[PDB]
């Protein structure tokens, strides 16, 4: 039973961390796409005048 809450352990070892790093992730995500977008922009911003 303790080999049981073992295999549950992983799960209480938290498979959750995918979802809590990948969060931060999320995070690093939308900095990162934002500056995309804004590489984009920042060409498309600066000229011609």
């Amino acid at each position: 039973q303790q080999m049981k809450k073992l295999e549950e352990e992983s799960r209480k070892a938290i498979q959750i961390a995918e979802n809590s790093r990948k969060a931060d992730l999320d995070f690093i995500d939308q900095e990162l796409q934002k500056k995309r977008a804004n590489d984009n922009k920042f060409i498309a911003s600066k000229m011609e005048e």
